[PDB]
C-alpha cells in the first residue's frame, strides 16, 4: 500500500516503479534524483500512497558538498511517464504513447495538482521537462544534437540556462480557470540544446492544466537542431530543481496528488 524511497538509506540513487496494477509495466516511476550532490547530511524520502495517489517527498539536507559546482542545481527529485533517457527507468502504463517521434505525436494536456513547500528561501523550481532524442528508447545520455525542453510553472532564485529569447503566450487552465500567463523563453547548449519556458506568474500550489503542444512547438521554431521533427519526445518528467552552487542547506517539502496526460486530437507540432 505505501511505496517508500530514501537516501541515503537506498544508496545515492533510490528510485522505484509505480505500477498499481501489479502488471509490469509501470504507470509513472519515482527517482529521488540528487544527481549533483557528492556528500550531505540528512535525509531525502519520498512516500507513494498506492491506496490515494499522494505522492509526497520530504527533504532536509545539510553540510551539502556538490559533485561539480559548474551544474548549478543539486538534484531535481521527480515523478516521470515515458522512458528516462539517462538510465534504464521506465514507465509506459498510460495513454499517450511515448517514446515516439515528434512528428507522429498528438497534441495532449498535462494536469498536475500539487503543492510546495521550500524552507528558508531555498531556490527552487517545480519543472516539467522532456528529452528529445536521434533514438527511439535512449538510456545512456544526451548527444549534442538533441535537446532537453524544460516548463517551470513555479519558481524561486533560479535563472534557467542561457539567455533569454522572447516572451510567449499559453493559455492555460489554473484552479479551474482557463487564463492566458506568459512564460519567458530561454536557450542555452550546454552539451545539448536546451530550452526553457519560465512562468513570469509562479504557482506555488493548486491544479494546472497546460497544452503541451504550445511549449514544443516553440522548442521547434527556435531550435538550431537539424531534422527537429524526427526527433522522438522520450519522456515527460516532473519534479523540482532546488540549490545553487552558494547553497549548502536545503530543506523542502512537497506533494503531487494527481498527474493526467489528457490526448487531443491534433498534432504535437503546429
Ligand atoms: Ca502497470
Amino acid at each position: 500500500k505505501v511505496l517508500k524511497i530514501r537516501y541515503p538509506d537506498d544508496g545515492e540513487w533510490p528510485g522505484a516503479p509505480i505500477d498499481k496494477d501489479g502488471d509490469g509495466n509501470p504507470e509513472f516511476y519515482i527517482e529521488i534524483n540528487l544527481w549533483n550532490i557528492l556528500n550531505a547530511t540528512g535525509f531525502a524520502e519520498m512516500t507513494y500512497n498506492l491506496t490515494s495517489g499522494v505522492l509526497h517527498y520530504v527533504q532536509q539536507l545539510d553540510n551539502i558538498v556538490l559533485r561539480d559546482r559548474s551544474n548549478w542545481v543539486h538534484g531535481y527529485p521527480e515523478i516521470f511517464y515515458g522512458n528516462k533517457p539517462w538510465n534504464a527507468n521506465y514507465a509506459t502504463d498510460g495513454p499517450i504513447p511515448l517514446p515516439s517521434k515528434v512528428s507522429n505525436l498528438t497534441d495532449f494536456y498535462l494536469t498536475i495538482s500539487y503543492k510546495l513547500e521550500p524552507k528558508n528561501g531555498l531556490p527552487i523550481n517545480f519543472a516539467i521537462e522532456s528529452w528529445l532524442t536521434r533514438e527511439a528508447w535512449r538510456t545512456t545520455g544526451i548527444n549534442s544534437d538533441e535537446q532537453e525542453v524544460m516548463i517551470w510553472i513555479y519558481y524561486d532564485g533560479l535563472q534557467p540556462a542561457g539567455s533569454k529569447v522572447k516572451e510567449i503566450v499559453v493559455p492555460i487552465i489554473v484552479n479551474g480557470t482557463p487564463v492566458n500567463a506568459t512564460f519567458e523563453v530561454w536557450k542555452a547548449n550546454i552539451g545539448w540544446e536546451y530550452v526553457a519556458f519560465r512562468i513570469k506568474t509562479p504557482i506555488k500550489e493548486g491544479t494546472v492544466t497546460i497544452p503541451y503542444g504550445a511549449f514544443i512547438s516553440v522548442a521547434a521554431n527556435i531550435s538550431s537542431l537539424p531534422n527537429y521533427t524526427e526527433l522522438y519526445l522520450e519522456d515527460v518528467e516532473i519534479g523540482t530543481e532546488f540549490g545553487t552552487p552558494s547553497t549548502t542547506s536545503a530543506h523542502l517539502e512537497w506533494w503531487i496528488t494527481n498527474i493526467t496526460l489528457t490526448p487531443l486530437d491534433r498534432p504535437l507540432i503546429s
